[PDB]
Protein backbone atom coordinates (compact mmCIF):
# COMPACT_ATOMS: atom_id res chain seq x y z
CA UNK A 1 0.00 0.00 0.00
CA UNK A 2 1.14 3.50 -0.92
CA UNK A 3 -0.13 7.03 -1.41
CA UNK A 4 1.23 6.64 -4.96
CA UNK A 5 -1.11 4.78 -7.32
CA UNK A 6 -0.43 3.41 -10.80
CA UNK A 7 -3.28 2.17 -13.00
CA UNK A 8 -3.49 1.36 -16.71
CA UNK A 9 -6.35 2.15 -19.09
CA UNK A 10 -6.31 0.37 -22.43
CA UNK A 11 -8.10 1.85 -25.38
CA UNK A 12 -10.38 0.19 -27.93
CA UNK A 13 -9.39 -0.24 -31.57
CA UNK A 14 -9.92 3.04 -33.35
CA UNK A 15 -11.18 2.93 -36.91
CA UNK A 16 -7.70 3.83 -38.19
CA UNK A 17 -6.14 0.87 -36.34
CA UNK A 18 -8.98 -1.17 -37.86
CA UNK A 19 -8.50 0.34 -41.33
CA UNK A 20 -5.07 -1.36 -41.47
CA UNK A 21 -6.55 -4.54 -39.92
CA UNK A 22 -4.24 -4.61 -36.90
CA UNK A 23 -4.93 -7.26 -34.26
CA UNK A 24 -4.82 -6.96 -30.48
CA UNK A 25 -1.92 -8.00 -28.23
CA UNK A 26 -3.11 -6.42 -24.96
CA UNK A 27 -4.99 -8.52 -22.39
CA UNK A 28 -6.59 -6.61 -19.49
CA UNK A 29 -7.52 -8.49 -16.31
CA UNK A 30 -9.09 -5.95 -13.91
CA UNK A 31 -9.76 -8.54 -11.20
CA UNK A 32 -6.17 -9.79 -10.96
CA UNK A 33 -5.12 -6.19 -11.72
CA UNK A 34 -2.91 -7.58 -14.48
CA UNK A 35 -2.29 -6.63 -18.11
CA UNK A 36 -0.35 -8.89 -20.48
CA UNK A 37 1.12 -8.58 -23.98
CA UNK A 38 2.49 -11.05 -26.54
CA UNK A 39 5.42 -11.02 -29.00
CA UNK A 40 4.71 -13.03 -32.14
CA UNK A 41 1.81 -12.24 -34.43
CA UNK A 42 0.94 -15.17 -36.69
CA UNK A 43 3.26 -17.39 -34.62
CA UNK A 44 0.86 -17.16 -31.63
CA UNK A 45 3.80 -17.77 -29.30
CA UNK A 46 3.73 -18.14 -25.51
CA UNK A 47 4.65 -14.59 -24.47
CA UNK A 48 4.19 -14.09 -20.74
CA UNK A 49 5.69 -11.03 -19.05
CA UNK A 50 2.46 -9.90 -17.42
CA UNK A 51 2.26 -6.65 -15.47
CA UNK A 52 0.36 -5.89 -12.27
CA UNK A 53 -0.77 -2.49 -11.02
CA UNK A 54 -3.16 -0.99 -8.49
CA UNK A 55 -6.06 -1.05 -10.97
CA UNK A 56 -6.62 -2.01 -14.61
CA UNK A 57 -9.32 -0.75 -16.99
CA UNK A 58 -10.20 -2.79 -20.05
CA UNK A 59 -11.19 -1.68 -23.52
CA UNK A 60 -14.85 -1.44 -22.50
CA UNK A 61 -14.01 0.80 -19.54
CA UNK A 62 -16.24 3.88 -19.33
CA UNK A 63 -15.34 7.43 -18.35
CA UNK A 64 -17.43 7.52 -15.17
CA UNK A 65 -15.91 4.22 -14.03
CA UNK A 66 -12.45 5.84 -14.12
CA UNK A 67 -13.43 8.93 -12.11
CA UNK A 68 -15.06 6.80 -9.40
CA UNK A 69 -12.07 4.48 -8.97
CA UNK A 70 -9.24 7.03 -9.26
CA UNK A 71 -10.46 10.58 -8.59
CA UNK A 72 -13.10 10.19 -5.84
CA UNK A 73 -10.64 9.20 -3.07
CA UNK A 74 -8.33 12.05 -4.10
CA UNK A 75 -11.03 14.73 -4.30
CA UNK A 76 -12.10 14.00 -0.72
CA UNK A 77 -8.50 14.49 0.44
CA UNK A 78 -8.41 17.81 -1.43
CA UNK A 79 -11.63 19.03 0.19
CA UNK A 80 -9.96 18.12 3.49
CA UNK A 81 -7.24 20.66 2.70
CA UNK A 82 -4.38 18.93 0.90
CA UNK A 83 -2.60 19.36 -2.44
CA UNK A 84 -2.83 16.46 -4.89
CA UNK A 85 -1.87 15.60 -8.47
CA UNK A 86 -3.17 13.22 -11.15
CA UNK A 87 -1.05 12.13 -14.12
CA UNK A 88 -1.73 10.69 -17.58
CA UNK A 89 1.12 8.78 -19.27
CA UNK A 90 1.40 7.25 -22.71
CA UNK A 91 2.03 7.30 -26.46
CA UNK A 92 0.25 10.04 -28.38
CA UNK A 93 -3.28 8.87 -29.16
CA UNK A 94 -3.65 6.28 -26.38
CA UNK A 95 -6.18 8.42 -24.53
CA UNK A 96 -4.56 10.83 -22.06
CA UNK A 97 -6.65 13.75 -23.33
CA UNK A 98 -9.77 11.59 -23.56
CA UNK A 99 -9.16 10.53 -19.95
CA UNK A 100 -8.20 13.91 -18.47
CA UNK A 101 -10.39 16.19 -20.61
CA UNK A 102 -13.19 14.06 -22.05
CA UNK A 103 -15.57 15.02 -24.82
CA UNK A 104 -19.20 15.99 -25.42
CA UNK A 105 -20.25 13.97 -28.49
CA UNK A 106 -22.69 15.89 -30.74
CA UNK A 107 -25.94 15.84 -28.76
CA UNK A 108 -26.38 19.50 -27.78
CA UNK A 109 -27.62 21.10 -24.53
CA UNK A 110 -26.82 19.01 -21.46
CA UNK A 111 -28.95 19.42 -18.34
CA UNK A 112 -27.01 19.15 -15.08
CA UNK A 113 -25.81 15.53 -15.19
CA UNK A 114 -22.31 14.82 -16.45
CA UNK A 115 -21.83 13.92 -20.09
CA UNK A 116 -20.98 10.21 -20.45
CA UNK A 117 -17.88 11.14 -22.48
CA UNK A 118 -16.71 13.86 -20.08
CA UNK A 119 -13.30 13.47 -18.49
CA UNK A 120 -11.71 14.01 -15.09
CA UNK A 121 -11.63 17.78 -15.51
CA UNK A 122 -15.34 18.19 -16.32
CA UNK A 123 -16.36 15.87 -13.51
CA UNK A 124 -14.04 17.12 -10.79
CA UNK A 125 -15.31 20.71 -11.05
CA UNK A 126 -18.99 19.76 -11.10
CA UNK A 127 -18.55 17.41 -8.15
CA UNK A 128 -16.74 20.25 -6.35
CA UNK A 129 -19.77 22.55 -6.48
CA UNK A 130 -22.20 19.75 -5.62
CA UNK A 131 -20.31 18.42 -2.59
CA UNK A 132 -19.49 21.83 -1.10
CA UNK A 133 -22.89 23.41 -1.73
CA UNK A 134 -24.60 20.39 -0.16
CA UNK A 135 -22.71 20.60 3.15
CA UNK A 136 -23.17 24.37 3.43
CA UNK A 137 -19.48 25.27 3.40
CA UNK A 138 -18.35 28.74 2.36
CA UNK A 139 -15.97 28.19 -0.55
CA UNK A 140 -14.29 29.83 -3.54
CA UNK A 141 -12.97 27.91 -6.55
CA UNK A 142 -10.30 29.20 -8.94
CA UNK A 143 -8.50 27.29 -11.70
CA UNK A 144 -5.34 27.85 -13.73
CA UNK A 145 -4.02 26.33 -16.96
CA UNK A 146 -0.44 26.60 -18.21
CA UNK A 147 1.43 24.55 -20.81
CA UNK A 148 5.04 23.32 -20.76
CA UNK A 149 6.41 23.22 -24.31
CA UNK A 150 10.16 22.59 -24.65
CA UNK A 151 10.54 23.42 -20.93
CA UNK A 152 9.18 26.97 -21.25
CA UNK A 153 5.96 27.85 -19.44
CA UNK A 154 3.01 29.28 -21.38
CA UNK A 155 -0.37 30.44 -20.09
CA UNK A 156 -3.38 29.20 -22.09
CA UNK A 157 -5.84 31.03 -19.83
CA UNK A 158 -4.85 34.68 -20.28
CA UNK A 159 -7.18 36.42 -22.77
CA UNK A 160 -4.59 39.13 -23.43
CA UNK A 161 -0.98 38.37 -24.38
CA UNK A 162 -2.02 36.64 -27.58
CA UNK A 163 1.39 35.21 -28.55
CA UNK A 164 3.63 33.45 -26.02
CA UNK A 165 5.53 34.88 -23.05
CA UNK A 166 7.51 32.30 -21.11
CA UNK A 167 6.13 32.84 -17.61
CA UNK A 168 8.71 33.56 -14.94
CA UNK A 169 8.63 31.54 -11.74
CA UNK A 170 10.59 31.61 -8.51
CA UNK A 171 10.42 29.97 -5.10
CA UNK A 172 8.21 32.17 -2.98
CA UNK A 173 9.46 33.04 0.51
CA UNK A 174 6.21 31.91 2.06
CA UNK A 175 6.48 28.14 1.88
CA UNK A 176 9.52 26.15 0.90
CA UNK A 177 9.29 23.48 -1.77
CA UNK A 178 6.70 25.85 -3.21
CA UNK A 179 6.82 28.16 -6.23
CA UNK A 180 4.93 31.15 -7.61
CA UNK A 181 4.08 31.57 -11.30
CA UNK A 182 4.13 35.33 -11.75
CA UNK A 183 1.51 36.50 -14.21
CA UNK A 184 -0.29 33.16 -14.34
CA UNK A 185 -3.94 33.93 -14.99
CA UNK A 186 -6.23 32.49 -12.32
CA UNK A 187 -9.80 32.33 -13.60
CA UNK A 188 -12.38 32.28 -10.81
CA UNK A 189 -15.33 29.94 -11.39
CA UNK A 190 -18.80 30.79 -10.07
CA UNK A 191 -21.12 28.16 -11.53
CA UNK A 192 -20.25 24.51 -12.02
CA UNK A 193 -21.16 24.74 -15.73
CA UNK A 194 -18.47 27.39 -16.24
CA UNK A 195 -15.78 24.71 -16.66
CA UNK A 196 -16.93 23.98 -20.22
CA UNK A 197 -16.43 27.60 -21.28
CA UNK A 198 -12.93 27.61 -19.77
CA UNK A 199 -11.90 24.52 -21.74
CA UNK A 200 -12.92 26.41 -24.89
CA UNK A 201 -10.72 29.45 -24.20
CA UNK A 202 -7.66 27.32 -23.48
CA UNK A 203 -8.32 25.10 -26.49
CA UNK A 204 -8.03 27.91 -29.04
CA UNK A 205 -5.09 29.40 -27.15
CA UNK A 206 -3.49 25.96 -27.24
CA UNK A 207 -4.29 25.87 -30.97
CA UNK A 208 -3.14 29.43 -31.64
CA UNK A 209 0.15 28.44 -30.03
CA UNK A 210 0.24 25.11 -31.89
CA UNK A 211 0.15 26.89 -35.28
CA UNK A 212 2.14 30.09 -34.58
CA UNK A 213 5.16 28.52 -32.83
CA UNK A 214 4.88 24.76 -33.43
CA UNK A 215 3.66 24.28 -29.85
CA UNK A 216 1.63 21.16 -30.63
CA UNK A 217 -0.20 19.75 -27.62
CA UNK A 218 1.23 16.28 -28.29
CA UNK A 219 4.72 17.58 -27.43
CA UNK A 220 3.86 19.63 -24.34
CA UNK A 221 2.70 19.11 -20.77
CA UNK A 222 -0.74 20.32 -19.69
CA UNK A 223 -1.21 21.32 -16.05
CA UNK A 224 -4.73 22.08 -14.81
CA UNK A 225 -4.90 23.47 -11.27
CA UNK A 226 -8.09 23.87 -9.24
CA UNK A 227 -7.74 25.57 -5.85
CA UNK A 228 -10.49 25.48 -3.23
CA UNK A 229 -10.70 27.96 -0.36
CA UNK A 230 -13.07 26.77 2.36
CA UNK A 231 -14.21 27.49 5.91
CA UNK A 232 -10.35 27.24 7.20
CA UNK A 233 -9.07 24.73 4.64
CA UNK A 234 -7.29 25.24 1.32
CA UNK A 235 -7.19 22.39 -1.18
CA UNK A 236 -5.52 22.06 -4.56
CA UNK A 237 -5.85 19.40 -7.26
CA UNK A 238 -3.35 19.26 -10.13
CA UNK A 239 -4.43 17.33 -13.24
CA UNK A 240 -1.38 16.90 -15.47
CA UNK A 241 -1.81 15.77 -19.09
CA UNK A 242 1.73 14.74 -19.96
CA UNK A 243 3.19 14.84 -23.45
CA UNK A 244 3.50 11.71 -25.56
CA UNK A 245 6.04 9.25 -24.22
CA UNK A 246 7.57 8.74 -27.69
CA UNK A 247 16.38 15.61 -26.18
CA UNK A 248 14.79 18.01 -23.69
CA UNK A 249 11.23 16.70 -23.35
CA UNK A 250 12.33 13.07 -22.97
CA UNK A 251 14.29 14.41 -19.96
CA UNK A 252 11.41 16.08 -18.09
CA UNK A 253 9.40 12.84 -18.17
CA UNK A 254 12.39 10.77 -17.05
CA UNK A 255 12.84 13.34 -14.29
CA UNK A 256 9.20 12.96 -13.22
CA UNK A 257 9.80 9.21 -13.17
CA UNK A 258 12.91 9.61 -11.03
CA UNK A 259 10.73 11.62 -8.64
CA UNK A 260 7.84 9.17 -8.27
CA UNK A 261 10.36 6.33 -8.07
CA UNK A 262 12.12 8.28 -5.32
CA UNK A 263 8.72 9.02 -3.77
CA UNK A 264 7.75 5.33 -3.68
CA UNK A 265 11.08 4.16 -2.20
CA UNK A 266 11.35 6.77 0.61
CA UNK A 267 14.73 7.76 -0.93
CA UNK A 268 16.45 11.10 -0.19
CA UNK A 269 17.48 13.85 -2.62
CA UNK A 270 14.41 13.61 -4.83
CA UNK A 271 15.51 15.94 -7.67
CA UNK A 272 12.48 18.16 -8.12
CA UNK A 273 14.91 20.77 -9.44
CA UNK A 274 15.86 18.73 -12.54
CA UNK A 275 12.90 20.06 -14.57
CA UNK A 276 10.23 22.74 -14.69
CA UNK A 277 7.38 20.21 -14.48
CA UNK A 278 8.54 18.55 -11.26
CA UNK A 279 9.45 21.93 -9.74
CA UNK A 280 5.89 23.23 -10.14
CA UNK A 281 4.22 20.13 -8.72
CA UNK A 282 6.87 19.92 -5.98
CA UNK A 283 4.42 21.40 -3.46
CA UNK A 284 2.03 18.60 -4.51
CA UNK A 285 4.42 15.62 -4.21
CA UNK A 286 6.69 16.35 -1.24
CA UNK A 287 4.06 17.32 1.31
CA UNK A 288 2.42 13.98 2.03
CA UNK A 289 -0.50 13.57 -0.35
CA UNK A 290 -2.30 11.11 -2.63
CA UNK A 291 -0.69 10.81 -6.07
CA UNK A 292 -2.17 8.77 -8.92
CA UNK A 293 -0.84 7.90 -12.37
CA UNK A 294 -2.86 6.70 -15.37
CA UNK A 295 -0.88 5.02 -18.17
CA UNK A 296 -2.89 4.85 -21.40
CA UNK A 297 -1.96 2.28 -24.05
CA UNK A 298 -3.14 1.01 -27.44
CA UNK A 299 -4.14 -2.64 -28.01
CA UNK A 300 -2.92 -2.86 -31.62
CA UNK A 301 0.14 -4.80 -32.73
CA UNK A 302 1.02 -1.60 -34.61
CA UNK A 303 2.14 0.17 -31.41
CA UNK A 304 3.69 -2.92 -29.80
CA UNK A 305 7.04 -1.34 -28.92
CA UNK A 306 5.50 1.77 -27.35
CA UNK A 307 2.81 -0.08 -25.39
CA UNK A 308 5.66 -2.05 -23.82
CA UNK A 309 7.64 1.08 -22.95
CA UNK A 310 4.66 2.80 -21.29
CA UNK A 311 3.96 -0.23 -19.12
CA UNK A 312 7.69 -0.38 -18.42
CA UNK A 313 7.60 3.22 -17.18
CA UNK A 314 4.68 2.40 -14.89
CA UNK A 315 6.52 -0.57 -13.39
CA UNK A 316 9.60 1.58 -12.76
CA UNK A 317 7.62 4.26 -10.92
CA UNK A 318 5.88 1.90 -8.47
CA UNK A 319 7.27 -1.63 -8.75
CA UNK A 320 4.85 -4.33 -7.63
CA UNK A 321 5.47 -7.99 -8.40
CA UNK A 322 3.05 -10.23 -10.23
CA UNK A 323 1.50 -12.81 -7.89
CA UNK A 324 0.85 -16.57 -8.30
CA UNK A 325 0.00 -18.08 -11.70
CA UNK A 326 0.92 -14.90 -13.63
N1 LIG B 1 -11.67 5.31 -23.87
C1 LIG B 1 -11.92 5.83 -25.10
N2 LIG B 1 -13.15 5.72 -25.65
C2 LIG B 1 -13.44 6.22 -26.87
N3 LIG B 1 -12.55 6.87 -27.62
C3 LIG B 1 -11.28 7.07 -27.19
C4 LIG B 1 -10.88 6.55 -25.87
N4 LIG B 1 -9.58 6.88 -25.71
C5 LIG B 1 -9.19 7.55 -26.82
N5 LIG B 1 -10.22 7.68 -27.68
C6 LIG B 1 -10.18 8.31 -29.03
O1 LIG B 1 -8.77 8.49 -29.32
C7 LIG B 1 -8.50 9.91 -29.48
C8 LIG B 1 -8.10 10.54 -28.16
O2 LIG B 1 -6.67 10.49 -28.12
P1 LIG B 1 -5.83 11.58 -27.27
O3 LIG B 1 -6.62 11.82 -26.01
O4 LIG B 1 -5.48 12.73 -28.18
O5 LIG B 1 -4.45 10.85 -26.85
P2 LIG B 1 -3.27 11.75 -26.22
O6 LIG B 1 -3.99 12.81 -25.41
O7 LIG B 1 -2.47 10.79 -25.37
O8 LIG B 1 -2.53 12.30 -27.41
C9 LIG B 1 -9.79 10.41 -30.11
O9 LIG B 1 -9.77 10.01 -31.49
C10 LIG B 1 -10.85 9.65 -29.34
O10 LIG B 1 -11.95 9.39 -30.20
MG1 LIG C 1 -3.59 14.59 -26.35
Amino acid sequence: GKNIQVVVRCRPFNLAERKASAHSIVECDPVRKEVSVRTGGLADKSSRKTYTFDMVFGASTKQIDVYRSVVCPILDEVIMGYNCTIFAYGQTGTGKTFTMEGERSPNEEYTWEEDPLAGIIPRTLHQIFEKLTDNGTEFSVKVSLLEIYNEELFDLLNPSSDVSERLQMFDDPRNKRGVIIKGLEEITVHNKDEVYQILEKGAAKRTTAATLMNAYSSCSHSVFSVTIHMKVKIGKLNLVDLAGSEGNINQSLLTLGRVITALVERTPHVPYRESKLTRILQDSLGGRTRTSIIATISPASLNLEETLSTLEYAHRAKNILNKPEV
